[PDB]
């Protein structure tokens, strides 16, 4: 059976092709002690690094979908195969994922490591937006994928991708976490260390939501306390946040909050549709597929529906597809793809790689 | 029973002899994907190519009544027999049509394909203007046939054709569509791709009409908005066109709008009558038969009546015959001809073709 | 003396009739601050916006030869008259230019602004391809004009234009810049903001060239590093680009690289010649005149000569005219035209405009 | 005339707008007797608390730029107006300062006290880094402000602040004093009380310096006694310190010495520049402005120049601006700002505060 | 086998590694005759000095964890090896202990004496709080060690020490004895000599306890005599003490009773936890480990539990670990450490000391 490994900027989703959910989901972090040991491993990965983060410096090897620090990324892959899935990598073909418009060397370097370090028999680097469409059972739609590092739009029509209309945005969950840390100082809460950033991410995933109308919610938050929620820190301290609950996800629709010049995810989706042929736009308007953890905010589908309806013509039916399992859509689609009989010819085997070279991995790639 | 296949530059009209209407009417297009497939046929024909045109490059195999690209034309014939009529070609004699003054190799090549690829038992290539006269139940008249690729005049008197008076004009519906695309840029509407050309053709067939007096309609369109009509594009955008509604069909009467030197269809009809013997002109003036989709513009019969009345002597009765079913007149006449008992001797059987050769197909041909 | 203002999608070329070069050449941009001012103009135009682009959002008012945002275009004209030429607009007749096949309202709106806002005594909107022919001292030739927004072919024979053979392509320099930004991500270089797009345009103008044979250059770039060039960014970072140097200009000959269906500039030029009368094609083959900044790539004249030679008959002499000053050919030709004695009757004065109306500006226009 | 009051975590700088130096500079301390009075005020402020600190418990109301203990802070403001400046607060508009990224309630509470307790006619809370740029006569630069409680970087370009690139570090002079107290125990010197902390601060300001290369200075200090300096305590005892002279300021560049995870001030400055637009980085590299008492260590400008030169590209000119009066740069800039004619509209008067409320004080604030 | 010698300010705990209790426990005193001998050693050490203290002047060589008088400390080590343990020092590696934040010369001087005077083969100076954690079988916790000279808090998490959060207080058992001597004069009891100080220490260890609520116990002691206890002096005199029983240990929680400015041991423990990372505070709250003779007061664990519960958040579980053998926790932990197999590489042998020098002894030291 094939391995499906979705290495994101934030989380590692790993499992076996054919299953309905990833078997191993853990943070893509490597932690190293930043104090003096007096009584003791050198590095910790994943959930083990998350439980001991109080004395660790946490580092993400993947930044904005791009693998920095190839030594730490190799520890995460080693932790995935031997400690989480408990399999021998040299027995299973491995399906990997990558964000579109990535550097060419990123895919070549991970292919060399999979073939020469873990000695996988075959491998394949899939398109993440294509996998999200497999998960929804569709062949047509524009995918809005937003994870921890990358937000990107990929329109697909009847199984054909339109690469010239692909949008990529280096604004995702980790930038929202950093912005939440900044605006929490307005209430006197100071989160600085990499371990405290993990606390702010937990606050974001539990209390943040997308406002249907931002300016009306700012007026409501300033006239009462009905939007105030409390949160207990790991040391028993209780913090209270008000308009920060919806100001943090609002950055997705107003990237100027963090100094970015790009347009919000609603205008980026609309601009991507308007670059497609006029004859396919009606089907794209009706199949806006959301995927990734950053699309899990309460109210983001209703907000996107409202924003795109205001940009599109009035006779168009805007339909946002947001399944409840969309946080694992890329992995679920990869599990479906790696199980298809027509896909078994797409594997890049170790033999083909020794003769063709690193250039064989850049086919059907954008 | 015999098959009647009217392969035009724009539409394929196919059916069985004896019926009153073609059973299969679909565009004569072959579409091929112009993007990358990621999730898938190689080519699409007819209405299937029209529904997926957003991701296809559409190509017409027939240009100006002449078959270019014989590989695509063979796919359209294959699509016609097996997917539209659902018959075995080797069981029915096939009646085909061709525009007059065509290259000799065009008819020879289609006869070789019908006999050696589809293995038809017998076939016959009819004269399209003769078929239009069969459809109107006449034996005398001058036929003005205008389709997607060819406009031609053929005078017939008491069943005898006058080939020296035949006029042919490579200005028809597809040139009007291209001219409409050009003058739509004056309002800021940009239609470029082959798929958008199909949209402009739909605009032409719904909103364009022939002005009775062109210069008076230009003054009316410039003094008010009573001639403005709106049209909703496939993506919900609404465009508004004014004098373009009658400027596009006006090219038929003023071919200089598209840089052509020839005279309009009214002067071409009159010049064709004036090349006929003086003793038959009175009967030709009273039997101007229109056929083809390009004669379906509202007001074109009243305009032709006015223009020819101004050219002919005042004592002549000018009568334009424009039946409501004239868009299928060639097929309807072919269905009538292929059902006649006196025609069953005109079939060119496979046996006669093996001994006589390609020269047998050029009898009663001009 | 008359003012000659060539308002392109990318650059403003302004000066006085009779001079040999434009006096004012600056980018056609309006910049507005996108941060918070704490210590301060509202908007910056041209080279002033280019020097402070780090804190500005840059916007082009002209897109694909069409003026969007008429408020920003009026600031550029105001910046041109009072800050660059330092003249009173109400004292000089102004010669303007426009791309062919433009919307009618574009020319009418700029005429209303010139007469009612700047109060020019007379004005004239010239044909850009006619001006390029004046600059080369020719009366016959097919002009290939390619700037920042529009690429168009206009054949002219003995002083007569053939409007039906005019080709227009909304693929020019700005689309090549956007494509270069996309393929620079393959090496890990991320240019996103409107200010970074100006950096990529500078990379394009310095390092990009047209390959004589594209597939052979791809093999050379993949077998060595002789095609690698370095470039120092404004912050001291040095980037290295290889095959992107000739892949970016190759889009002009293969518009499918950016998802466009149209043919390259070589086939468009050939198709334009083949729509002209057969008796003038020999003179058009010998007078292919290049103009505009996008024709300034090294090797584009040799590539066009090779591509058209392969399409034209072997007995035809293909001659590409590419003068070194062809980046200002439209302005230079306008300076020549506005100085002719026979042209002084072509000015549309303010008096003629008050009585005739906006319709007077659409004479000798296509 | 306006009052300029720079309330820092360590020192109060107060004076009149227009002067070149603060009139009143005294420690921001409140001292209360911790013994039994037998022969007698309740509390002492500033230099009076510093002279009697032997029998007092000294407390700073401001910690890390944030006002704790609002009763003690009100005594310091009262001591400033009536005992140091000897003015009536209800006659002069008061310019106050605050560190960036402070809690919103800190500024609101000090505005309420200034308007309702001291009854100032108008007031304004300025940005401290903007004032430091006014003091240096610049409109562009990245300010490194380091006082007793806060270290922060604020990049400013052409008068526009980039708030998203602002860095704040709760590591400043008071943390260096505490670290010096800790490492002085290695030589047997025990400083424990709040009065002895004032002695250690005096040792730091007289004997500590920044080493150009830290590891080479550690080797020099361990091989001889040329770096040993003596210091006479208030009771005549003489202490000798060696490598502690440069180990204490080294914490600014290696915050791990005190258990902090953040990067040093050199990497924080570089990271702040790298978050700014690429087009402004060259001007920021050349205008690194230092301000605050913690930048007064001998050799800190040469060390920062060396550290940033190693991080920046080699073609960049790194220039550290460290004027001799930079310990009062915030006050000097505030005196310049409060004297500008264009600033007299920025005052928040008592009338505007009664109607708008506390929300009026958070304009042009970050 | 290794020797474990815990040289405290008050008691010497010496024995062999592997045993469960120290073999030799005697006071760290040197006594010299202060009268005239008429009928006779020069100095007495330990229990021999304690039995003849009536005619001796008793002196502690160690003050506040720091060795003063190195001649007397060498007599105590000599008395320990040859008279108490009866071993040859040159045959056993010796594990020594030291209080944190001690002068560097203290450890260097005792290492020189152990290697050059007693000629031990190897030695090691351990961290006393680490040893107390070994004794409790824990790897996580904050140790509150309070002996005769030093009180210190050391937080340890998962075997990693946080040195920046270490608190040290020069207030311990000997200061409580001196305070008891002072408040015993209120009842007319005069203890002055160094021999009478040993009597007061015996009173403290037998009658003193920690009040759960101090102000309520003062009211109870002033309203009855239920808290009065009697004590028989060595000469048969009986003294009675009331509120002095709990006023003496109360100094640990209110150091102002003896003129010290520092906070009590409960606030010092809480302040140490609040300097640790927020993610480890919950585990530190549940593992407050007590060690040392000064933690042996009845009721001190219940008082510390009550005081820290009032400072910590209500959702935190405060657990004070006070084992009955905690007076020897440092020695017991040292016996465990010196028996570990992984520790046998940590010994500093005589050979390593001759080449590396005194600097080798300051590794893993704070
Ligand atoms: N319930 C939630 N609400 C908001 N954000 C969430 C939620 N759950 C996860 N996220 C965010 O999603 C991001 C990671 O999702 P994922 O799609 O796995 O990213 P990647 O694949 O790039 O690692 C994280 O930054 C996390 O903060
Ligand atoms: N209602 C209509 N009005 C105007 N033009 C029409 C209409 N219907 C069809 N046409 C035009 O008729 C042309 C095709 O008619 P047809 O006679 O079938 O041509 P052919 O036989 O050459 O394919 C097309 O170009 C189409 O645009
Ligand atoms: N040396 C060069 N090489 C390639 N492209 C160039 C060069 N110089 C200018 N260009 C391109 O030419 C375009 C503008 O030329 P121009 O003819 O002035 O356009 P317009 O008139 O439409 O503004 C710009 O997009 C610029 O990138
Ligand atoms: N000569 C000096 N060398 C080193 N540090 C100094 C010197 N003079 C002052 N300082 C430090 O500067 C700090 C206060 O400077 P300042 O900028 O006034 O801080 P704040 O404005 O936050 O009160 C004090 O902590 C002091 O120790
Ligand atoms: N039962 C007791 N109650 C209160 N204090 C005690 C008791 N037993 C011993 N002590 C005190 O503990 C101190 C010494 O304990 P220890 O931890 O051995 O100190 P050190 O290791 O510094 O010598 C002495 O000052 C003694 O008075
Ligand atoms: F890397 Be994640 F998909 F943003
Ligand atoms: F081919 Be159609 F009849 F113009
Ligand atoms: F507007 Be430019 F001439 F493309
Ligand atoms: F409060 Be100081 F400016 F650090
Ligand atoms: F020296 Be003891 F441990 F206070
Ligand atoms: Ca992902
Ligand atoms: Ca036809
Ligand atoms: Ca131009
Ligand atoms: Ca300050
Ligand atoms: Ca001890």
């Amino acid at each position: 059976t094939a391995l499906v490994c979705d290495n994101g900027s934030g989380l590692v989703k790993a499992g076996f092709a054919g299953d309905d959910a990833p078997r191993a989901v853990f943070p893509s972090i490597v932690g190293r002690p930043r104090h003096q040991g007096v009584m003791q491993k050198d590095s910790y990965v994943g959930d083990e690094a998350q439980s001991k983060r109080g004395i660790l410096t946490l580092k993400y090897p993947i930044e904005h979908g791009i693998i920095t620090n190839w030594d730490d990324m190799e520890k995460i892959w080693h932790h995935t195969f031997y400690n989480e899935l408990r399999v021998a990598p040299e027995e299973h073909p491995t399906l990997l994922t990558e964000a579109p418009l990535n550097p060419k060397a990123n895919r070549e370097k991970m292919t060399q490591i999979m073939f020469e370090t873990f000695n996988v028999p075959a491998m394949y680097v899939a398109i993440q937006a294509v996998l999200s469409l497999y998960a929804s059972g569709r062949t047509t739609g524009i995918v809005l994928d937003s994870g921890d590092g990358v937000t990107h739009n990929v329109p697909i029509y009847e199984g054909y991708a339109l690469p010239h209309a692909i949008m990529r945005l280096d604004l995702a969950g980790r930038d929202l976490t950093d912005y939440l840390m900044k605006i929490l100082t307005e209430r006197g809460y100071s989160f600085v260390t990499t371990a405290e950033r993990e606390i702010v991410r937990d606050i974001k995933e539990k209390l943040c939501y997308v406002a249907l109308d931002f300016e009306n919610e700012m007026a409501t938050a300033a006239s009462s306390s009905s939007l105030e929620k409390s949160y207990e820190l790991p040391d028993g301290q209780v913090i209270t946040i008000g308009n920060e609950r919806f100001r943090c996800p609002e950055t997705l629709f107003q990237p100027s909050f963090i100094g970015m010049e790009s347009a919000g995810i609603h205008e980026t989706t609309y601009n991507s549709i308007m670059k497609c042929d006029i004859d396919i736009r009606k089907d794209l308007y009706a199949n806006n597929v959301m995927s990734g953890g950053t699309t899990m905010y309460p109210g983001i589908a209703d907000r996107m529906q409202k924003e795109i309806t205001a940009l599109a013509p009035s006779t168009m039916k805007i339909k946002i597809i947001a399944p409840p399992e969309r946080k694992y859509s890329v992995w679920i689609g990869g599990s479906i793809l790696a199980s298809l009989s027509t896909f078994q010819q797409m594997w890049i085997t170790k033999q083909e790689y020794d003769e063709a070279g690193p250039s064989i991995v850049h086919r059907k790639c954008f």
